[PDB]
Protein backbone atom coordinates (compact mmCIF):
# COMPACT_ATOMS: atom_id res chain seq x y z
CA UNK A 1 0.00 0.00 0.00
CA UNK A 2 3.01 2.28 0.75
CA UNK A 3 6.80 2.46 0.46
CA UNK A 4 6.41 2.33 -3.32
CA UNK A 5 9.77 2.76 -5.08
CA UNK A 6 11.53 3.50 -8.32
CA UNK A 7 14.79 1.91 -9.54
CA UNK A 8 17.01 4.36 -11.51
CA UNK A 9 20.05 3.05 -13.35
CA UNK A 10 23.15 5.29 -13.05
CA UNK A 11 25.01 5.97 -16.31
CA UNK A 12 28.64 4.89 -15.97
CA UNK A 13 29.27 8.63 -16.90
CA UNK A 14 27.25 9.77 -13.78
CA UNK A 15 29.49 11.05 -10.93
CA UNK A 16 27.39 8.96 -8.45
CA UNK A 17 28.47 5.78 -10.34
CA UNK A 18 32.19 6.77 -10.11
CA UNK A 19 31.70 7.28 -6.28
CA UNK A 20 29.97 3.90 -5.48
CA UNK A 21 32.36 2.00 -7.83
CA UNK A 22 35.40 3.52 -5.99
CA UNK A 23 34.30 2.32 -2.52
CA UNK A 24 33.35 -1.12 -3.93
CA UNK A 25 36.72 -1.39 -5.82
CA UNK A 26 38.75 -0.81 -2.57
CA UNK A 27 38.19 -4.57 -1.84
CA UNK A 28 36.24 -5.99 -4.89
CA UNK A 29 38.20 -4.67 -7.93
CA UNK A 30 38.55 -8.37 -9.15
CA UNK A 31 34.71 -8.40 -9.71
CA UNK A 32 33.11 -6.85 -12.83
CA UNK A 33 30.33 -4.28 -12.15
CA UNK A 34 27.39 -4.75 -14.60
CA UNK A 35 25.05 -2.03 -13.21
CA UNK A 36 24.57 0.45 -10.30
CA UNK A 37 20.96 1.50 -9.42
CA UNK A 38 19.56 4.13 -7.04
CA UNK A 39 16.55 2.98 -5.03
CA UNK A 40 13.99 5.85 -4.66
CA UNK A 41 11.54 5.03 -1.87
CA UNK A 42 10.18 8.40 -0.52
CA UNK A 43 8.26 6.83 2.43
CA UNK A 44 11.28 4.70 3.41
CA UNK A 45 13.64 7.72 3.00
CA UNK A 46 11.49 10.05 5.11
CA UNK A 47 11.24 7.39 7.89
CA UNK A 48 15.09 6.94 7.81
CA UNK A 49 15.62 10.78 7.98
CA UNK A 50 13.14 11.13 10.89
CA UNK A 51 15.14 8.40 12.74
CA UNK A 52 18.40 10.17 11.80
CA UNK A 53 17.08 13.53 13.17
CA UNK A 54 16.22 12.02 16.62
CA UNK A 55 19.59 10.16 16.78
CA UNK A 56 21.52 13.35 15.70
CA UNK A 57 19.69 15.15 18.58
CA UNK A 58 20.74 12.62 21.26
CA UNK A 59 24.30 11.39 20.31
CA UNK A 60 25.86 14.88 20.39
CA UNK A 61 29.13 15.00 18.37
CA UNK A 62 28.85 11.38 17.09
CA UNK A 63 28.71 11.07 13.26
CA UNK A 64 25.70 8.69 13.30
CA UNK A 65 25.65 7.67 9.61
CA UNK A 66 27.92 5.25 7.78
CA UNK A 67 27.74 3.94 4.20
CA UNK A 68 28.19 0.12 4.45
CA UNK A 69 27.63 -2.94 2.22
CA UNK A 70 24.85 -5.59 2.33
CA UNK A 71 24.97 -8.67 0.10
CA UNK A 72 21.67 -10.49 -0.52
CA UNK A 73 20.03 -12.84 -3.03
CA UNK A 74 18.19 -11.62 -6.22
CA UNK A 75 14.93 -12.68 -4.52
CA UNK A 76 15.28 -10.33 -1.52
CA UNK A 77 15.96 -7.25 -3.83
CA UNK A 78 12.24 -6.36 -4.37
CA UNK A 79 11.64 -6.92 -0.61
CA UNK A 80 14.60 -4.66 0.41
CA UNK A 81 13.64 -2.00 -2.23
CA UNK A 82 10.14 -1.67 -0.60
CA UNK A 83 10.67 -2.50 3.08
CA UNK A 84 14.43 -1.82 3.59
CA UNK A 85 15.93 -4.16 6.24
CA UNK A 86 12.80 -4.87 8.37
CA UNK A 87 12.17 -7.47 11.15
CA UNK A 88 11.22 -10.43 8.83
CA UNK A 89 14.42 -9.80 6.70
CA UNK A 90 16.52 -9.73 9.96
CA UNK A 91 15.16 -13.29 10.60
CA UNK A 92 16.97 -14.39 7.37
CA UNK A 93 20.45 -13.03 8.53
CA UNK A 94 23.10 -14.85 10.68
CA UNK A 95 22.88 -14.41 14.50
CA UNK A 96 26.61 -14.10 15.60
CA UNK A 97 26.29 -10.55 17.14
CA UNK A 98 22.44 -10.62 17.47
CA UNK A 99 19.12 -11.01 15.55
CA UNK A 100 19.17 -7.95 13.24
CA UNK A 101 20.51 -7.01 9.79
CA UNK A 102 24.30 -7.26 9.08
CA UNK A 103 26.28 -4.56 7.19
CA UNK A 104 30.01 -4.73 6.24
CA UNK A 105 32.54 -1.82 6.25
CA UNK A 106 34.26 -3.49 3.21
CA UNK A 107 32.49 -4.84 0.04
CA UNK A 108 34.60 -8.07 -0.06
CA UNK A 109 32.83 -9.21 3.14
CA UNK A 110 29.36 -8.80 1.45
CA UNK A 111 30.66 -10.11 -1.98
CA UNK A 112 30.87 -13.69 -0.49
CA UNK A 113 28.46 -16.16 -2.25
CA UNK A 114 26.83 -16.90 1.17
CA UNK A 115 25.56 -13.25 1.29
CA UNK A 116 25.46 -12.05 -2.40
CA UNK A 117 24.23 -15.42 -3.76
CA UNK A 118 24.90 -15.68 -7.52
CA UNK A 119 21.53 -15.94 -9.36
CA UNK A 120 20.78 -18.26 -12.39
CA UNK A 121 22.75 -15.80 -14.66
CA UNK A 122 25.71 -15.63 -12.17
CA UNK A 123 24.83 -12.06 -11.09
CA UNK A 124 25.55 -11.00 -7.46
CA UNK A 125 23.77 -8.14 -5.58
CA UNK A 126 25.36 -5.82 -2.96
CA UNK A 127 23.59 -2.67 -1.72
CA UNK A 128 25.65 0.37 -0.61
CA UNK A 129 23.53 1.42 2.37
CA UNK A 130 23.15 4.48 4.65
CA UNK A 131 23.18 2.98 8.16
CA UNK A 132 22.57 4.89 11.42
CA UNK A 133 25.40 3.13 13.40
CA UNK A 134 25.32 6.01 16.01
CA UNK A 135 26.85 4.81 19.34
CA UNK A 136 27.82 1.11 19.17
CA UNK A 137 29.35 -1.56 21.48
CA UNK A 138 30.58 -5.20 21.11
CA UNK A 139 27.65 -7.54 20.17
CA UNK A 140 26.70 -11.18 21.05
CA UNK A 141 24.32 -13.89 19.67
CA UNK A 142 21.53 -13.57 22.38
CA UNK A 143 20.54 -9.88 21.57
CA UNK A 144 17.08 -9.23 19.98
CA UNK A 145 17.64 -5.43 20.61
CA UNK A 146 20.89 -3.54 21.47
CA UNK A 147 21.94 -3.51 25.21
CA UNK A 148 20.09 1.58 24.35
CA UNK A 149 23.11 1.42 21.97
CA UNK A 150 22.12 2.26 18.34
CA UNK A 151 23.98 -0.75 16.84
CA UNK A 152 26.55 -3.41 17.79
CA UNK A 153 29.84 -4.26 16.04
CA UNK A 154 32.43 -7.10 16.05
CA UNK A 155 35.15 -4.66 17.29
CA UNK A 156 34.45 -1.17 18.78
CA UNK A 157 38.05 0.12 18.00
CA UNK A 158 38.26 -1.52 14.49
CA UNK A 159 34.74 -2.36 13.15
CA UNK A 160 34.32 -4.76 10.17
CA UNK A 161 30.54 -5.37 10.79
CA UNK A 162 27.54 -3.53 12.31
CA UNK A 163 24.11 -4.99 13.23
CA UNK A 164 20.98 -2.74 13.15
CA UNK A 165 17.87 -3.99 15.09
CA UNK A 166 15.32 -1.23 14.30
CA UNK A 167 13.15 -0.50 11.25
CA UNK A 168 14.19 2.72 9.38
CA UNK A 169 17.83 2.52 10.71
CA UNK A 170 19.13 1.75 7.16
CA UNK A 171 18.38 3.09 3.63
CA UNK A 172 19.26 0.85 0.66
CA UNK A 173 20.40 3.83 -1.47
CA UNK A 174 22.42 1.93 -4.17
CA UNK A 175 22.28 -1.58 -5.63
CA UNK A 176 25.43 -2.91 -7.27
CA UNK A 177 24.87 -5.83 -9.69
CA UNK A 178 28.20 -7.61 -10.47
CA UNK A 179 29.83 -11.01 -11.36
CA UNK A 180 33.14 -12.97 -10.97
C1 LIG B 1 25.53 -11.99 8.36
C2 LIG B 1 26.33 -11.06 7.49
C3 LIG B 1 27.64 -10.68 7.82
C4 LIG B 1 28.39 -9.84 6.97
C5 LIG B 1 27.81 -9.33 5.81
C6 LIG B 1 26.51 -9.70 5.45
C7 LIG B 1 25.85 -9.25 4.17
O1 LIG B 1 26.43 -8.57 3.38
N1 LIG B 1 24.63 -9.76 3.87
C8 LIG B 1 23.95 -10.55 4.77
C9 LIG B 1 22.54 -11.03 4.42
S1 LIG B 1 22.78 -12.67 3.72
C10 LIG B 1 21.24 -12.98 2.87
C11 LIG B 1 20.06 -12.98 3.87
C12 LIG B 1 18.80 -13.17 3.04
C13 LIG B 1 18.95 -14.53 2.34
O2 LIG B 1 17.74 -14.89 1.72
C14 LIG B 1 20.10 -14.50 1.33
C15 LIG B 1 21.39 -14.32 2.13
N2 LIG B 1 24.48 -10.92 5.94
C16 LIG B 1 25.75 -10.56 6.30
Amino acid sequence: KQQNFCVVELLPSDPEYNTVASKFNQTCSHFRIEKIERIQNPDLWNSYQAKKKTMDAKNGQTMNEKQLFHGTDAGSVPHVNRNGFNRSYAGKNAVAYGKGTYFAVNANYSANDTYSRPDANGRKHVYYVRVLTGIYTHGNHSLIVPPLYDTVTDNVHHPSLFVAFYDYQAYPEYLITFRK
